[PDB]
């Protein structure tokens, strides 16, 4: 009857034209904030609505988009990572955004650069996250431990707090996103002379750091659920996690949650965070009329108020300069120093490779190498040499 998705269903039933938007939000603040945006957009249109359709998580979404093509029936819009855009571009499946008439002046260059392919923009940055350092303010105060500003300090702090609390206080998922933080901040790069390399010396160093942290009793692998679904079980000091975790950490944490910029190589600058979350793309297969709904919706999404409300509700990074000048954004940042912390971290941002095969590689090849080393004590170099060979085989295929 009156939940936001019930209201959207009633709005789309009355509408002349309905543009489907397929997404990967399972719940929480992200799902609610997307639905609230859509309700507001749909109220403003005479008979021209967006229908958000949850597809599960992001990988369920791309699988379903792939099947939708094979079935010949794609949605008007979807969320897509840069790797998903690369893949959909092989099938010529995406409309250039600037062709549609969406104005992109004032979108963060970081974000716009990531959705530009052969000099053409194919996505609108929508829900873009950055990794931040979550921490337990209470536990650091209890032992006199400053928030670590360098990787050296962070390791030292994890050791000191783990010894004091009798268990590993740095919590991590053994996955490609957590690996990227350590890899990037040890000077790693995935592309060497245009070739994807998973077994570089910095990759080996990064994976060895995490495996040694598990051995030394300062790093705790989280194998079942998000870190924020594991809090309460054992002492927690720190995690490196997406800024879109923010609402889930806040609800779960039974301690005073802190958010900091990432530890870097030196105090000269924060460490680089991995940019995650998604862009909205518009499919060529849409009708001209559905495409016109997409154009109005994308201009609404990029309006400063819509950005301000969406970002402060979720911990995503506002994608426009105008969002930071909007009073609703300003009011929230003044009350909550974590929004500002998330925006400052967004200045020190790195992306994974924008390759069609990258989604498969990050989970099934690279993520599996990281799990072998962390959970089964595989030799880090042996595990990443295996990854490198599977990735080369997949790309050459
Ligand atoms: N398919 C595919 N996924 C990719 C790719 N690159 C990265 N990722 C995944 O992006 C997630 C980050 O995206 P983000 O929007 O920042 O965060 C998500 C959720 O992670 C996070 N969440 C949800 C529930 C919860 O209890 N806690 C919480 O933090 O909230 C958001 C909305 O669901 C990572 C997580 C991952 O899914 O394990 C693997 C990573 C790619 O190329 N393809
Ligand atoms: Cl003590
Ligand atoms: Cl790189």
């Amino acid at each position: 009857m009156m939940k936001p998705e019930d209201v959207i269903k009633e709005q789309c039933a009355r509408a002349k034209v309905v543009a489907e938007l397929w997404h990967g939000f399972t719940g929480g603040a992200p799902k609610a904030a997307l639905e609230n945006l859509v309700v507001e957009f749909n109220k403003a249109q005479q008979g021209r609505c967006v229908r958000p359709v949850p597809q599960g998580g992001y990988r369920d979404l791309s699988t379903k988009i792939k099947a939708a093509f094979a079935a010949g029936k794609v949605p008007t819009m979807a969320q897509a990572f840069e790797a998903n855009i690369a893949l959909y571009l092989e099938a010529k499946a995406l409309l250039p955004i600037e062709s549609l008439g969406v104005k992109l002046q004032g979108v963060n260059l970081t974000f716009l650069n990531a959705v530009r392919f052969g000099g053409v923009v194919y996505g609108v940055p929508f829900n873009k996250s950055i990794q931040v350092l979550y921490y337990n303010k209470d536990l650091l105060k209890k032992h006199g431990v400053p928030v670590p500003a360098t990787l050296e300090e962070f390791v030292a702090a994890a050791k000191k707090l783990s010894r004091a609390e009798g268990g590993p206080v740095y919590w991590f998922q053994p996955d490609a996103s957590t690996f990227a933080y350590f890899f990037f901040n040890l000077g790693g790069s995935y592309l060497k002379d245009g070739k994807l390399v998973l077994n570089s010396k910095e990759a080996v160093e990064a994976l060895t750091l995490l495996q040694n942290g598990v051995k030394e009793g300062w790093a705790k692998p989280i194998t079942s659920g998000y870190i924020n679904q594991n809090l309460g079980s054992g002492p927690y000091a720190f995690s490196v996690d997406t800024s879109a975790g923010y609402t889930y950490y806040l609800r779960a944490a039974k301690f005073d949650l802190g958010v900091a910029t990432l530890p870097g190589r030196t105090k000269g600058q924060p460490g680089y965070g991995l940019v995650q979350g998604t862009n909205l793309v518009v499919f060529r297969q849409a009708s001209k009329e559905e495409q016109a709904v997409a154009k109005d919706f994308l201009e609404f999404v990029l309006s400063p108020r819509a950005q301000a409300v969406f970002a402060t509700a979720t911990g995503y990074v506002p994608v426009t300069e105008g969002a930071l000048k909007d009073p609703v954004y300003q009011a929230y940042a003044a009350e909550n120093p974590d929004y500002a912390t998330i925006v400052r971290q967004s200045r020190y941002a790195k992306f994974e490779p924008a390759l069609a095969e990258w989604e498969q590689i990050r989970f099934d090849i690279l993520g599996q190498a990281i799990k072998e080393a962390i959970l089964n004590k595989a030799d880090p170099k042996a595990a990443l040499d295996r990854a490198q060979k599977l990735a080369e085989d997949l790309l050459s295929s």
